[PDB]
């Protein structure tokens, strides 16, 4: 039951063994040596991984889960917003990646 039927899908990243996907990117900001360079073990704590090119140095911020189980935009931090405007303001780029509560890599093992 791993990989839950799935045939759904946009661009997943997974690194360190964890599941992740590009939910939101402006400006082509995402990218992805530069994501998995910049990114970190304690990162994998926050279930959801911000990126944003502010102060030109591409900071990864993770936060804890916004919304509400009965939200239907999952990958919306309310919270996200203020944030980014802050750093990576209008006339910037920035990403978001969301990580899965799974993960699905067929590690053909003996």
């Amino acid at each position: 039951m791993i990989g839950m039927s799935e045939k759904r899908g946009e661009i997943m990243i997974l690194i360190q063994n964890a599941e992740f996907e590009l939910v939101h990117n402006f400006k082509d900001g995402f990218n992805e040596e530069a994501f998995k360079a910049r990114y970190s073990d304690i990162l994998n704590k926050y279930d959801y991984i911000v990126g944003d090119w502010g102060y030109g140095q591409l900071r990864l911020k993770g936060f804890f889960d916004d919304q509400n189980q009965k939200a239907t935009f999952e990958t919306k931090i309310s919270t996200l917003d203020e944030y980014i405007y802050e750093y990576c303001n209008f006339g910037c780029a920035y990403f978001v990646l969301k990580r899965i509560r799974k993960l699905e890599h067929h590690h053909h093992h003996h």
